[PDB]
DNA sequence: GTTAAGTGGTATTAACATATCCTCAGTGGTGA
DNA sequence: TCACCACTGAGGATATGTTAATACCACTTAAC
């Protein structure tokens, strides 16, 4: 209910104490990474102030940001003194990869394995992928 | 036979590439 | 021979589109 303003007032508070204290939102995400080991990328902390992630991430990242306010006013020397890994496809794999589909939409492991060691893509990547693959034709 | 773990299936989440924009530095047309 | 504001480009810093990656849940399967 009420939640919702609550977020919205502590963001507008939240950008002020950002814009104060001379820190960009990548600086944001590496003094959260360096005080609790969950390191944000600057695109959450963007899409915080201005208040585009869920609700559940609303309040996910309520209490992290929280505390690194609270805690950074005292001294900020020392202070300055484990991502998500997401790698990226290039436009070949990826035509490779819609040639692969239209024959054989669910394929196993087996050929899991040559598909990976064909276009140099890391297992874990490929599986993925495929699923992410499965899942947006799905969606239609 | 019951209960905890593995397997998928789908919803959320959060980072990448590139698209915009702020601000500051470098050059000069015109004026004095 | 001086001012300077206009004018614009560069790099860093934000907003977007988009999709790897994880996470929550129903179903089955293995252990005592």
């Amino acid at each position: 209910k009420a939640l919702q303003k609550e977020l919205e007032q502590f963001a507008k508070l939240l950008k002020q104490k950002r814009i104060t204290l001379g820190y960009t939102q990548a600086d944001v995400g590496l003094t959260l990474g360096v005080l609790f080991g969950k390191v944000f990328s600057q695109t959450t902390i963007c899409r915080f102030e201005a208040l585009q992630l869920s609700f559940k991430n609303m309040c996910k990242l309520r209490p992290l940001l929280q505390k690194w306010v609270e805690e950074a006013d005292n001294n900020e020397n020392l202070q300055e003194i484990r991502k998500r890994k997401r790698t990226s496809i290039e436009n070949r794999v990826r035509g490779n990869l819609e040639n692969l589909f239209l024959q054989c939409p669910k394929p196993t492991l087996q050929q899991i394995s040559h598909i990976a060691q064909q276009l140099g893509l890391e297992k874990d990547v490929v599986r993925v992928w495929f699923c992410n693959r499965r899942q947006k034709g799905k969606r239609s």
